[PDB]
């Protein structure tokens, strides 16, 4: 009776194995456009992924990691609301059923078809498993997903999911160039606080970009055909993997802009 996103083990059960999930400091959140203040004092964020190494493809049984090579200083952000360089470790999507739902964070209550996280660690630590033990480990970079026309950078990745429809399938994925999935705005806002999935720790400095970015019906609807299950068992398509709203606490959102 392991946790996932079902009526029996979703979101409302993970307390009871993991504590934290009702700690000071939980994500995602509700971005309120109005209440968020602008800090002239937050940085240009530097996203420098030119020499990113992808390896490979993962089905995890909650979401698929496309997974880089995070043994040097290649794929890093730097800058914004952060001291130091994170290395791009993985990242993944969280989607809905329909396009009216998906997203973790949320924008004056909107919820997006679905919504990208791009998963750093802070190199002060050595390695992830250090990092995440960390108020500062991690830095998630969120960029919410629209349905409208296609994302030519994200197609790539739609026609290998065929090949790890599963939990526990993987396959080669070499050579992706994750600047395909930037929107053209750098605008973000930030606050301090945890992975949305288990085990929940307070480790990260989230950066959730303003601009959404536009896939296609026939892209997000590729993503819904995943199955939860591992194969040979009953199907569970792989649908509604988001973590809702948690309780803002003792929080302030920053903006970078005006
Ligand atoms: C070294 C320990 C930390 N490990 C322990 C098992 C998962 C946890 C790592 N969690 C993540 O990297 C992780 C984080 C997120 S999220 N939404 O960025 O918090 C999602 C995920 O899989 C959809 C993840 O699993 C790979
Ligand atoms: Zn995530």
């Amino acid at each position: 009776h392991h946790w996932g996103y079902g009526k029996h083990n979703g979101p409302e059960h993970w307390h009871k194995d993991f504590p934290i999930a009702k700690g000071e400091r939980q994500s995602p959140v509700d971005i309120d456009t109005h209440t968020a203040k602008y800090d002239p004092s937050l940085k240009p964020l530097s996203v420098s992924y030119d020499q990113a190494t992808s390896l490979r493809i993962l089905n995890n049984g909650h979401a698929f990691n496309v997974e880089f090579d995070d043994s040097q200083d290649k794929a890093v952000l730097k800058g914004g609301p952060l001291d130091g360089t994170y290395r791009l470790i993985q990242f993944h999507f969280h989607w809905g059923s329909l396009d009216g739902q998906g997203s973790e964070h949320t924008v004056d209550k909107k919820k997006y078809a679905a919504e990208l996280h791009l998963v750093h660690w802070n190199t002060k630590y050595g390695d992830f498993g250090k990092a995440v033990q960390q108020p500062d480990g991690l830095a998630v970079l969120g960029i919410f997903l629209k349905v409208g026309s296609a994302k030519p950078g994200l197609q790539k990745v739609v026609d290998v999911l065929d090949s790890i429809k599963t939990k526990g399938k993987s396959a080669d994925f070499t050579n992706f160039d994750p600047r395909g999935l930037l929107p053209e705005s750098l605008d973000y806002w930030t606050y301090p606080g945890s992975l949305t999935t288990p085990p929940l720790l307070e480790c990260v400095t989230w950066i959730v970009l303003k601009e959404p970015i536009s896939v296609s019906s026939e892209q997000v609807l590729k993503f819904r055909k995943l199955n939860f299950n591992g194969e040979g068992e009953p199907e569970e398509l792989m649908v509604d993997n988001w973590r809702p709203a948690q309780p803002l606490k003792n929080r302030q959102i920053k903006a970078s802009f005006k």
